[PDB]
């Protein structure tokens, strides 16, 4: 190796090598130096000159056009930046496109940078040269998840490499990594490098992420002359005659001329006169400014005094102080007057210096007087190298001996670094060339010489930090076995550096006939993966190759913690470890071993060891006391004059901000309350510099050291600083001038008030409802947009965590007018009953921010013991022929015998008439318990009327579609029917069926006037299916019905028989008795019983981002499907119908990556094309062209069927269902997952968890048994919910009340009815309810505090009396102090009608007191709660505020993340007919579904009042149906009739459509040949025009009438989902007057009058004469 230049000039003891500067050779011609005439975008970042250079040039082509990967290799200075921002604006013209600028959302692109410096420099040039395009550049920095999350916000973010490897492994923000399309690496050379392995994870997993997913992400990279270019060039997968470039020194734009000089192996003052000389030769003779380079903050300054002090002596200032009166003038005032710190008064004399240490305003100073030309000589630091653009002519790099503390030792400098230094040298448009000195040593001058002459190789150092970089990767799921492994590794710089030179990496020659070195990448990663098995990081099963992380594995990846220093932590941290103990865990880490005691600095450690609060036990003189000794000395801000010292100090503490969360993370792990308390504080300590015994005003920046050091010498107490003001607070703190400061600062505290309320589920598990309200004054500078907490709940001891989370408070959250947040979990307790729990809210970052609650259990009373479940006895199997009856035993023809669920069940079904509740696991045969009542209820000729009641529609019409089928040929008549909602037609249906199928809300409108309506005091079985879901939501409903038809059968003496269906119960004595069934009655079947036995596995997950968890569940339930469920049927359930979609393609992808796209496809895709055409939804086509396909609420019924028929028929293995339609799936599977347990609710701001009940729903689709003979489950929840889950799917599901929380709602209907004219009536009625029944189980539940009678009835009487109240405070009750009399207003009649709540008829009432108009109706209607409970998906907001610019209506103040201003948009575009996306449209569906209602009770609500507005409202009744404006013509109701269809008829003078039907031309006028032409509507569109206009558009003592018609009363209303009659509406009046008459709604030659103390159509625009 002696590749060199020229000359050789041998000294008295240095050596200059002197290598000539190349010429610029630019012979060839083909240089092009593309002219600046590109598009006029990518035009506005080349402002600063319009020519690019040739390596510009030669790059123009594959990164303006292409897209494929690219390397590029100039030499120093060359001008590379520009490349990279070709390849940018490349990327940006890829997305705004058509002559528009389109959204930033849809891209973003990464820079990754060495170090900081010009991470900061690139993130300035990139924004100024981007802003005209609107786009946001941001640094990737601040260490805290909730800046960094804010910050990926942005489109261009330029980072650091550990950064952003940080980032994606935390895998918490891989929503938005995966909008990422261009990545730029910077000098890539750092992959010789110790850090070189962070770029290799990254580019690995990026690149074999594109290769197995086909979603292509462009890679640039720019990088110096070095050999082994080729090797970065495949290993980035760049194409080589393509995109690969290679510029030797001839193309840099300022040639450089090297020289090396190396002192002889005594004396170090030879450099610093030899930097001395060069200063005199280049500043003196050749009038040259020049910069120096050392490796130290005071190295810097110690150099230059020396050469101005041997400039002073000998004469020698000369030649390089300027003597002009302007450059002298300048240095002396700027040095003198406004710089401020030391050591700077060196400019007098033209010289300068910079390093990190100094101000940013003295260093922007010293940059504008060194480009101005006031300063010669400008030493300074690596930094300035690295991020600012300050050329000069002359470069010297002087020393290379530079200390590592992490090697602990004097190593050379990196390569990168003496690259980006030789950079600055020769300037582009002012010298012809540039010079540029090292010195160094003897023994160094050929490896600098290698540097810069193209001959030092870049290796990779992979090895060395493999066994983390694996850990990573499993961490992520991207590595779960050996395969997958070898494949990742084959992505490394490693790998083709291996392929390249084997000897050299000591592969070891036995892997002679290894093709692609498979055998040694696994050799390679067993061993690495057996290390990750011994550290408790990862699990490695050794046979099967699976791999899996552990949490401590994901929190050395989360942290970047060696795996050493992971197994030191494991083994050392115990519960009892006091402060000096996890301090000495913390000296005990790897990445200090290398870091030496030394003599030299024996003197100042002894002198720290005395000054550091907590005590070090370790041996003095030993290096974990050192590192001790420095976290702490950092900590107390002690100044060191120890340079190694300050370097090894400044290495502690970069460190010490990763090990101590690691501590923490631990700690918290394992559930130690105390310790992790402890780190957490530790944690803090480190990262605000500050013990917790000084002034916790150290936290603020901006608080002068004044008035810290008055409060420190105070005694007030941190907590006495709240709740005052400036004067009190200047008066507080002894400092009448600061009052105003601190009050601002104190007030900009993190502060939380908390409120918890106790809930006991079981004896064994309360829920904890936890009510947080902010207490501060927001600050972004000192915030940020979110803060983050921590939720801890403690023992009585304080020993160990029973619940932690976290809490993440926003800005627009907490300064919010309404700003009191909720969180909802549970914690486990035992029997013998601790006093009390603790709940403490602890900052995240914020030290002293802690607010601490207890919970206190001597009021609490524990829920009665739950009694054993009735035993599965083991019975003889029941035959079908002991039905006795052919006729009943032809229905069960596929078993011969029954389950023992239903024979230990028969007898007491079929042969008894008694009250029967079975409580079974979903899948068990409970339908044919109801059967089997059915059966006998036919088998009596008296045959009475049934009635099946199911808690939602879709379960009732999945019930009646069976039966309708099954149960028609009987003994007598079918006539089974289902209700339909409006009493009027389902009346009949009861009058005319046998078996009635309803919902509680159904059944329960014809229900209350039962003594008027025989037939419902006649009904003789009452079956009440999934009983369990009166707990559910709407489920009080249910409640109240089935304590009717108990109260109906104790009025009336008739018999009626009721029969209960649930899910295994917990509590099944209170449910029998509420049904009154007798002791043997109740079959309470254990939660095991299910004839097809289910394993369940459970999943933990730690994402706090909802779309990151989500997508992170995707890999995991495709490896669930394919290995648990390989050969049947899979369903997995996600929270949302949105979510369906894009978890069926990240299952597709999962696929793409397995390299087995179609693996869940099992029939030729030509033989279900057919099918696949029809499908609407077409990324639903699309899963299901690959065979996954979806299945949710806004699927139209085709695609459900569609969904079914490929399902059903083994075309389809999988299936994906939101949460939505978990009743409604009539589907059956082998494997159920359930991915995800919570989903966003918009009240709330926050995220529900999954009810048990619906959970178990899910579970029961899995009944398909495998040979084992059962099903199989996999649930993935987050963690903290985990014990909560399996709690309840182990045992049986516990079943509470809540009609106490819709009391208001129940007495509506109650008293409308008369049925409550009291408050003692009350209390008789709510004694019938299961509410009044479990009172007695479990009162802490409800807030009862005293079990006695006495207690129970006064809870009684202030319950019902609060909600008379609440009931009489609204205008709907009447009710005085005089008697506990009520009475009902017109408002409950009108609201028991139409079924709306009492919140939206009090704000009805209260809106529309006052004689509205129309725009005003239209805010009030869309305010219903009603609406509210339509789901809000997250940044929907902008689709709806562009519809709502387009929109002529408007309200004052909008919300727009509101259900009420979703719904006043939605209805304005229905209006407007505005086309709207899937789920949008869906919501609107729901909207116009209730609108009509909500409409016809505020037209009675109008006429009640007596006000004239109430013809108004009914207008709006046909705006809806019709689907447009009262202002809109009537012609805009034919189909097909566009509105320029609308103004080509007003030109022939048509305005309503009986002037258009008039004008017809059959034989009426010649406009036919003309107006059909000018119409541009075909044969087929002026049918269905035709159509529309001629089958369905229409043509006190008393008060005449007189009637006449000109039919079927279906409405024609293409845009109104359902079917509407033509109502009419009758009133008359005065419009002066402002008074009303009374209105009649009349029906379809009907004579009605009127009692006097416009018919109004309610579907069509024709409507009225006057
Ligand atoms: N076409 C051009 N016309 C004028 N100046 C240019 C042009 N291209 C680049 N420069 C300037 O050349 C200088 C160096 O280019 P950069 O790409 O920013 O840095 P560099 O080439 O990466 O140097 P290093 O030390 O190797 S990082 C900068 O000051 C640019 O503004
Ligand atoms: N003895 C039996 N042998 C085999 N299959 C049966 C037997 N009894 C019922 N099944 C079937 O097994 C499935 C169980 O569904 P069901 O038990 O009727 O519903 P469920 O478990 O009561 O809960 P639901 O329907 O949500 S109220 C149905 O497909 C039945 O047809
Ligand atoms: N741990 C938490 N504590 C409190 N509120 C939370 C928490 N997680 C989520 N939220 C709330 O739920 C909303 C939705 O959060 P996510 O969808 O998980 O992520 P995100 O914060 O919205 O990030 P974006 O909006 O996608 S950039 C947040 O805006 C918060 O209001
Ligand atoms: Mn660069
Ligand atoms: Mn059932
Ligand atoms: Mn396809």
């Amino acid at each position: 190796r002696m590749p060199e230049g020229t000359t050789k000039r041998v000294f008295k003891g240095y050596e200059e090598i002197h290598v000539p500067p190349p010429k610029k050779r630019s012979d060839p011609t083909d240089q092009n130096i593309p002219v600046t005439e590109l598009p006029e975008w990518a035009r506005i970042p080349f402002n600063t000159t319009k020519t690019l250079n040739k390596i510009q040039s030669k790059c123009f082509p594959t990164a303006f056009l292409d897209d494929g990967n690219m390397l590029v290799c100039a030499p120093t200075g060359s001008g590379k930046t520009n490349v990279a921002m070709l390849t940018m604006l490349r990327e940006i013209g890829k997305n705004r496109n058509e002559k528009g600028e389109i959204d930033l959302d849809a891209f973003k692109i990464v820079y990754i940078a060495p170090l900081k410096a010009l991470v900061q420099e690139q993130v300035g040039n990139f924004g100024k040269r981007l802003e005209p395009y609107g786009i946001k550049v941001s640094e990737l920095t601040g260490d805290r998840q909730l800046t960094k999350q804010q910050i990926s916000e942005t489109q261009v973010i330029v980072t650091t490499p550990e950064k952003w490897d940080v980032i994606t492994r935390k895998a918490t923000d891989i929503s938005y990594t995966n909008l990422v399309r261009l990545i730029i690496i910077d000098e890539i050379h750092l992959l010789h490098d110790d850090r070189g392995p962070v770029l290799e994870s990254i580019v690995s997993r990026t690149i074999r992420r594109t290769e197995q997913t086909g979603e292509p992400v462009r890679i640039i990279g720019l990088s110096a002359t070095l050999p082994n270019y080729r090797d970065v060039a495949s290993f980035l997968r760049v194409d080589f005659e393509k995109g690969l470039f290679y510029f030797d020194g001839s193309y840099r734009p300022c040639p450089l001329r090297q020289e090396f000089i190396g002192v002889t192996d005594k004396q170090l003052k030879t450099m610093n006169d030899i930097t001395y000389q060069k200063v005199l030769e280049h500043v003196g003779q050749n009038r040259n400014q020049m910069l120096i380079f050392v490796h130290s903050r005071k190295e810097t300054a110690k150099t230059a005094k020396y050469i101005r002090d041997k400039a002073l002596e000998m004469d020698t200032i000369n030649q390089i102080l300027k003597h002009d009166a302007g450059t002298r003038e300048v240095l002396q005032e700027a040095a003198s007057s406004v710089n401020n710190t030391d050591l700077k008064d060196l400019l007098p004399y033209g010289f300068g210096i910079h390093h990190a240490g100094m101000s940013r305003a003295d260093r922007t100073d010293v940059e504008d007087l060194f480009a101005s030309g006031h300063i010669q000589v400008l030493v300074c630091t690596a930094t300035l190298a690295w991020g600012v653009n300050l050329p000069a002519h002359t470069v010297i790099i002087k020393g290379t001996q530079v200390y590592s503390p992490e090697k602990g030792s004097w190593v050379e400098l990196s390569p990168q670094d003496v690259l980006q230094m030789l950079g600055r040298a020769g300037r582009p448009q002012y010298d012809t060339y540039g010079e540029g000195i090292i010195i160094t040593t003897q023994g160094e001058i050929p490896y600098y010489l290698s540097l810069l002459n193209q001959q030092l190789p870049i290796e990779s150092q992979l090895v060395s930090k493999l066994v983390d970089s694996l850990n990573a990767e499993i961490v992520l799921g991207n590595v779960r076995n050996r395969d997958e492994g070898v494949e990742w590794l084959g992505y490394t710089y490693l790998f083709v550096r291996m392929l390249r030179s084997p000897g050299l990496y000591s592969v070891g020659a036995e892997y002679e006939d290894d093709v692609a070195l498979e055998q040694k990448r696994v050799d390679l990663i067993h061993s690495a993966a057996m290390v990750l098995k011994k550290s408790n990081l990862i699990k490695y099963d050794e046979k099967t190759g699976k791999m899996q992380a552990t949490e401590l594995g994901r929190i050395a990846s989360h942290y970047y913690i060696s795996h050493e220093s992971m197994d030191t932590y494991n083994k050392l941290i115990h519960p009892a470890m006091n402060d000096v103990e996890l301090f000495r865990v913390f000296a005990q880490s790897g990445e200090f071993k290398y870091i030496p005691v030394r003599q030299e600095e024996k003197l100042e450690l002894a002198k720290l060891l005395a000054r550091v609060p907590i005590p070090v036990k370790e041996s003095i003189e030993e290096p974990t006391a050192k590192i001790n000794v420095l976290l702490q000395a950092y900590i107390s801000r002690l100044k060191l004059e120890g340079l190694a010292l300050m370097a090894d100090m400044v290495y502690v503490t970069q460190s010490a901000g990763r090990i101590l969360r690691a501590i923490f993370e631990i700690c918290l792990k394992k559930g130690w309350a105390s310790v992790a308390k402890l780190a957490l504080n530790m944690c803090k300590m480190a990262e605000k510099r500050m013990w917790p015994t000084m002034s916790p005003l150290r936290q603020y920046p901006t608080c002068p050291a004044e008035i810290i050091k008055k409060a420190e010498r105070m005694d007030v107490p941190w907590s006495s600083y709240f709740d005052l003001d400036p004067p009190r607070m200047g008066e507080l703190l002894g400092m009448p001038k600061a009052g105003k400061t601190v009050c601002a600062l104190v007030s900009k505290f993190p502060r939380v008030e908390i409120q918890g309320n106790v809930q006991p589920m079981t004896r064994s598990m309360l829920r904890i409802e936890l009510t947080i309200t902010p207490n501060f004054q927001w600050d972004v500078e000192l915030h940020g947009v979110t803060e983050s907490f921590w939720i801890l709940v403690e023992d009585c001891d304080g020993e160990e965590i029973l619940f932690h989370d976290v809490f993440i408070l926003r800005k627009d959250l907490a300064e919010a007018e309404e700003n009191e947040h909720t969180v909802e979990f549970t914690v486990p307790i035992s029997e013998p009953m601790p006093p009390n729990y603790f709940i403490s809210v602890i900052s995240d970052r914020w030290m002293h921010s802690e607010t601490r609650m207890p919970v206190s259990f001597q009021k609490l009373i524990l829920p009665e013991r739950f009694p054993p479940h009735t035993e599965l006895l083991d019975l003889q199997p029941l035959p079908v022929s002991a039905l006795k009856a052919k006729d009943y035993a032809a229905l069960y023809p596929n078993w011969q015998q029954f389950n023992k669920i239903q024979t230990q069940t028969f007898n007491s079904l079929y042969n008894t008439d008694n009250n029967v509740l079975v409580a079974a696991p979903t899948g068990s045969g409970k339908t044919v318990c109801a059967e089997f009542a059915l059966l006998r209820h036919w088998a009596k000729k008296d045959a009475g009327r049934a009635v099946y009641i199911a808690p939602f529609q879709e379960l009732v019409d999945l019930r009646f579609q069976d039966w309708q089928k099954r149960l028609s040929h009987l003994r007598g008549g079918k006539e089974i029917v289902k209700l339909t909602g409006e009493t009027t037609t389902d009346l009949k249906l009861l009058e005319q069926g046998d078996l009635i199928l309803a919902t509680p809300l159904q059944w329960d409108v014809l229900s209350r006037q039962w003594k008027r309506r025989k037939n419902v005091q006649t009904v003789e079985l009452f079956i009440a299916d999934d009983l369990h879901m009166l707990g559910g939501q709407m489920g009080y409903i249910y409640e109240i019905v089935v304590s009717r038809m108990h109260f109906i059968r104790t009025q009336t003496e008739l018999p009626m028989r009721i029969v209960g269906l649930s899910v295994s119960l917990a509590n099944a004595r209170d449910i029998g008795e509420w049904i009154d069934a007798k002791k043997h009655d109740i079959y309470n079947f254990s939660p095991h019983v299910r004839p097809v036995p289910l394993e369940l596995h459970i999943q933990s997950y730690t994402i706090p981002h909802f779309p990151s968890l989500m997508l992170a569940m995707a890999k995991p339930t495709y490896l669930a499907i394919t290995q648990l469920s390989p050969d049947q049927p899979a369903i997995v359930f996600v929270p949302s119908r949105k979510q369906t979609r894009a978890t069926a393609r990240d299952l597709l992808t999962a696929c793409l990556a397995d390299d087995d796209e179609d693996r869940f496809l099992h029939v030729e895709v030509d033989q279900i094309r057919k099918l696949l055409d029809h499908v609407q939804e077409e990324a639903l086509a699309e899963a299901l062209s690959h065979g996954v396909g979806y299945y949710h609420e806004a699927l139209s019924q085709s695609d459900k069927r569609i969904v079914k028929h490929l399902y059903n028929n083994g075309a389809i293995q999988v299936l994906i269902a939101s949460r939505d339609v978990c009743w409604e799936l009539d589907f059956t599977a082998h494997l159920v997952v359930v991915m995800g347990t919570q989903f966003f609710e918009g009240k709330e701001h926050r995220y529900i968890d999954y009810p048990l009940s619906e959970v178990l729903q899910m579970f029961g689709k899995a009944l398909q048994p495998s040979k084992d003979g059962r099903s199989r489950g996999v649930l993935m929840l987050p963690a903290v919910k985990r014990e909560y889950y399996k709690k309840f799917l182990n045992e049986a599901l516990p079943v509470e009340s809540h009609l106490h929380n819709f009391l208001p709602d129940a007495f509506v209907t109650e008293i409308s009815t008369k049925m409550i004219e009291s408050g003692e009536d009350a209390i008789n009625w709510a004694t019938f309810t299961y509410f009044y029944r479990r009172l007695l189980a479990n009162p802490s539940y409800y807030g009862l505090q005293d079990p006695t009678h006495d207690g129970l009835s006064q809870y009684l009487s202030d319950l019902v009396e609060t909600t008379l109240k609440q009931l009489s405070d609204a205008r709907i009750i009447e009710m005085d102090e005089d008697e506990g009399t009520v009475a009902p207003l017109n408002a409950a009649m009108i609201a028991a009608y139409y079924n709306i709540s009492y919140m939206t008829m009090e704000m009805f009432l209260l809106s529309l007191s006052h004689k509205s108009k129309l725009r005003t109706i239209l805010e009030i209607v869309t305010a219903a709660t009603e609406f509210e409970s339509i789901q809000t998906r997250r940044h929907e907001e902008g689709i709806l505020k562009r519809i709502y610019d387009h929109v002529p209506v408007k309200m004052n103040n909008p919300v727009w993340d509101s259900a009420h201003f979703k719904a006043f948009v939605l209805v304005q575009a229905h209006f407007s007919r505005m086309n709207l996306p899937i789920d949008l449209a869906k919501d609107q569906e729901v909207i116009l579904q209730k609108i009509l209602s909500l409409l016809s009770a505020i037209v009675d609500i109008l006429s009640s009042e007596g006000h004239l507005n109430a013809l108004n409202a009914m207008e709006m009744s046909q705006m809806v149906v019709q689907a447009m404006w009262d202002r809109d013509s009537p012609l805009k109701q034919i189909p097909n009739f566009t509105p320029e269809v609308v103004k080509v008829a007003n030109k022939y003078g048509i305005n309503d459509i009986f002037d258009f039907m008039e004008q017809m031309n059959p034989e009426e006028n010649p406009n036919y040949a003309s107006l059909v032409k000018d119409l541009g509507l075909t044969q087929a569109q002026l049918a269905q025009a035709a159509n529309f206009t001629n089958n369905k558009y229409p043509d006190p003592a008393y008060l005449k009438i007189h009637i006449e018609r000109e039919f079927d009363p279906t409405v024609h209303a293409p845009f109104y989902p359902g079917k509407k009659s033509e109502n009419w509406w009758l009133v008359v009046g005065e419009e002066s007057t402002k008074t009303l008459l009374a209105i009649k709604r009349v029906t379809v030659e009907l004579n009605v009058k009127l009692e006097f103390v416009f018919l109004m159509s309610d579907s069509y625009v024709g409507v009225d004469q006057d």
